[PDB]
C-alpha cells in the first residue's frame, strides 16, 4: 500500500475537504491521499474540486449523478500560497498569526473562508489553536497576491469595509474568477 510515490492526477475529485489549517483542499482515492496543486478549480458547493492532485499520503477516511460535460466553478485563492509574502518590502504585513479569544469582529466570507481587512492588511481564519486550556482563533497573514489584487480592485468593497458591532461574517458578491471542471470526477463511486 506504499504506492504514493504515485503519478499526479489532473482532473476532478468529489468528496473533498479543506483542512482548516493550512487551507489546501484534500480527496482520498485509490487508497491514497491527494492535495489540490496547480490552479484548483471548486464548485459553488464546495462538493468537486478540480486540481493537479498530487499524492501526499495513505487516504484517511475520517476527514450525486454525474454528467460527461464542463461544470461551472471558481478559481480557488489559497490564501496562504506565498506568492505576496507578509514581513517583506513587497508585504509590510506583520507576517505573524494571531491568537484571538473570540472571532474578530466586521470579517468576510469568500470561498467558504474568513478574512479580517484592517485598514488594507489581510489576515484569513486558520483554524482554532487550544492554549493553556481554551479555543482561540488563529488569524494568520495572507500571502496570497491574487487576494490582494481582487481587494485592491475593489472586488470586496461591499464586505472588507466595515466597521461597528458585527460579529457574523458577511458573504461576498465575489467568488472567485469563473472557470470549469471536467466531468464525471476521476474517484467518481
Amino acid at each position: 500500500v506504499e504506492s504514493l510515490a504515485k503519478s499526479h492526477i489532473e482532473g476532478s475529485f468529489t468528496n473533498v475537504w479543506k483542512d482548516d489549517k493550512t487551507l489546501d483542499w484534500y480527496a482520498n482515492y485509490e487508497g491514497i491521499l491527494w492535495k489540490a496543486t496547480g490552479v484548483v478549480v471548486i464548485t459553488g458547493d464546495e462538493t468537486q474540486v478540480y486540481a493537479i492532485w498530487v499524492p501526499v499520503g495513505l487516504a484517511i477516511p475520517e476527514n450525486p449523478e454525474y454528467g460527461d460535460t464542463p461544470i461551472p466553478g471558481y478559481i480557488y485563492i489559497n490564501p496562504l500560497d506565498g506568492t505576496y509574502p507578509p514581513g517583506t518590502e513587497q508585504n509590510p504585513a506583520n507576517p505573524n498569526p494571531s491568537l484571538e479569544e473570540s472571532h474578530p469582529l466586521n470579517t468576510f466570507m469568500f470561498q467558504g473562508n474568513r478574512f479580517r481587512n484592517v485598514n488594507g492588511v489581510l489576515t484569513v481564519y486558520t483554524g482554532t489553536v487550544t492554549v493553556n486550556g481554551k479555543t482561540y482563533y488563529q488569524y494568520t497573514p495572507v500571502s496570497s497576491k491574487a487576494m490582494y489584487d481582487a481587494y485592491w480592485n475593489g472586488k470586496f468593497r461591499d464586505v472588507a469595509f466595515h466597521s461597528g458591532f458585527n460579529e457574523d461574517p458577511l458573504v461576498a458578491e465575489y467568488q472567485g474568477q469563473l472557470s470549469y471542471l471536467p466531468q464525471p470526477p476521476v474517484n467518481a463511486p
